[PDB]
């Protein structure tokens, strides 16, 4: 159904979050190569991630189901809102700019952060 490619998804979700915490550390300890396996992990990550919520909005919006897709709308535009600072952390890490990447890496976090209430709320409309 679709709430279970939702809770695959979530588990997708999830292994960015535990590769990012993984990534955030070799980053403060210097170990570039390692960041740059990571960097790329994520890349795929975000992109399956991505392309399962469309799927997953696609069928609310054919199934009718104004709720579900009024709360995938929101998350998927938020959603969007951290592909850009991913790609900026990634650029930043490109050009040797630490600070930036830092800057990046705590704004990410905070966006991740905040839509968590609503992703919650999306397992339950669908």
């Amino acid at each position: 159904s679709v709430k279970s490619e939702y809770a695959e998804a979530a588990a997708v979700g999830q292994e960015a979050v535990a590769v990012f915490n993984t990534m955030k550390a070799a980053f403060q300890n210097g170990d570039k190569e390692a960041v740059a396996q990571y960097l790329a992990r994520l890349a795929s990550l975000y992109t399956r991630h991505e392309e399962l919520l469309n799927r997953i909005l696609e069928k609310a919006r054919r199934e009718g189901n104004k709720e579900a897709v009024t709360l995938m709308n929101e998350f998927t535009a938020t959603f969007q809102t951290g592909k850009s600072i991913f790609n900026a952390m990634v650029a930043a890490f490109k050009n040797g700019d630490d600070d930036s990447f830092e800057s990046y890496l705590q704004a990410l976090e905070k966006v991740t952060a905040k839509g968590e209430t609503l992703a919650d709320q999306i397992a339950k409309a669908l």
